[PDB]
C-alpha cells in the first residue's frame, strides 16, 4: 500500500514528463539534469580533486570514520550526470555508512564512449588503493548506469589481479544494454520515469552489447565481493535487478536483492521528500557498516 509522498511524487514526474517519443537533444538533457539537482545537505563538506584524470570530490557527510571510502558512480544513462547532480544523495550514503565517498565524474558518452567510463571506474578504485586505502576498507557504489557500472569496474578489476573491496551496492542498476528484459514491458506503465536505447546507442557506438563490461548481467562474477542490489518494485530495469542476483548466485557471489514495493528508478534521489529514499539510504550504508566488520 503506497504511502502518500510516492504517490504525489509520481503525480509530479508524470507532470513534468517530456511526452513519448520527442526527441530532447542530449546537451538539453545535462542541462535540465543539473538545473534540477539537489542541493546537498548544509552539514556534507567536500573538498575537489583529481583522480585518473577526472574531477572528483571527497564528499563527506559528519560522522566519517578515518580509513574507510566508497568509490561513488553515479547515473546519468552513461551519457549525463555529474558530481552535481549526485552530490546530494551521496552526501546521505556518507551520512549512514560513516564513510567518506569518492565521487568521480567519469568519462561521458559520446565524447567518449565504451569503455572509458569502465577504464576510469577501474583507475580511481587503483587510484584508492595506492592512496592506501585497504581493500577491505573499501566499497563501491552506483546508481542506474553507474550500478552496471560498479559491477563492470568489479570484474575489468578482477581480471587486472586489483583485490576486491569489502562490499558492492549497485542501485537500480542498468546492467544490460540490449533492453531486452521482460519489465520494459510488465513495468512500463507503473514506471513514471525508446529514450534509453539511444543511451546504449551513445554508450556503445558499434561494440557488442553483451561486452561482459558494458553489460554485466553477461559477465563471469566469480569473486566479487558481497552484493546489496536496490531496485524498486516500479520501474522497467526490475528484470536486471532480478537477473543480475540470480547470475552472481550462480556465480558463487553473496548477493542480496531486495525489491522495494511501490518505488521507482532511483527512488534514493528522492529522500528529501520521500520517506523511503531516506530508508533505503539508511540500509545502503547499514549494509557497507555490517560488511566492513564482518
Amino acid at each position: 500500500m503506497a504511502g502518500p509522498e510516492i504517490v504525489k511524487l509520481k503525480k509530479i514526474l508524470r507532470e513534468k514528463a517530456v511526452p513519448p517519443g520527442t526527441e530532447v537533444p542530449l546537451d538539453v538533457m545535462r542541462k535540465g539534469m543539473e538545473k534540477v539537482a539537489f542541493k546537498a545537505a548544509d552539514d556534507i563538506q567536500v573538498e575537489q580533486v583529481t583522480v585518473a584524470g577526472c574531477a572528483a570530490e571527497w564528499v563527506r557527510a559528519p560522522g566519517c570514520q578515518a580509513g574507510k571510502a566508497i568509490l561513488y558512480l553515479h547515473g546519468g544513462g552513461y551519457v549525463m550526470g555529474s558530481i552535481n547532480t549526485h552530490r546530494s544523495m551521496v552526501g546521505e550514503i556518507s551520512r549512514a555508512s560513516q564513510a567518506a565517498a569518492l565521487l568521480l565524474d567519469y568519462r561521458l558518452a559520446p565524447e567518449h564512449p565504451f569503455p572509458a567510463a569502465v577504464e576510469d571506474g577501474v583507475a580511481a578504485y587503483r587510484w584508492l588503493l595506492d592512496q592506501g586505502f585497504k581493500p577491505q576498507h573499501l566499497s563501491i557504489s552506483g546508481d542506474s548506469a553507474g550500478g552496471g557500472l560498479v559491477l563492470a569496474v568489479l570484474v575489468s578489476a578482477r581480471d587486472q589481479g586489483l583485490p576486491m573491496p569489502a562490499s558492492a551496492i549497485p542501485i537500480s542498476p542498468w546492467a544490460d544494454m540490449t533492453c531486452t528484459n521482460d519489465s520494459f514491458k510488465t513495468r512500463a506503465e507503473a514506471d513514471p520515469m525508446g529514450g534509453i536505447n539511444k543511451m546504449a546507442a551513445r554508450y556503445l557506438n558499434g561494440a557488442d552489447a553483451k561486452h561482459p563490461y558494458a553489460s554485466p548481467n553477461f559477465a563471469n562474477l566469480k569473486g566479487l565481493p558481497p552484493l546489496l542490489i536496490h531496485v524498486g518494485r516500479d520501474e522497467v530495469l526490475l528484470d536486471d535487478s532480478i537477473k543480475l542476483d540470480a547470475k552472481a548466485k550462480a556465480d558463487g557471489v553473496k548477493s542480496t536483492l531486495e525489491i522495494w514495493d511501490d518505488m521507482i528508478h532511483v527512488w534514493h534521489a528522492f529522500h528529501p521528500m520521500l520517506p523511503e529514499g531516506k530508508q533505503a539510504i539508511v540500509r545502503v550504508g547499514e549494509f557497507m557498516r555490517e560488511q566492513w566488520a564482518a
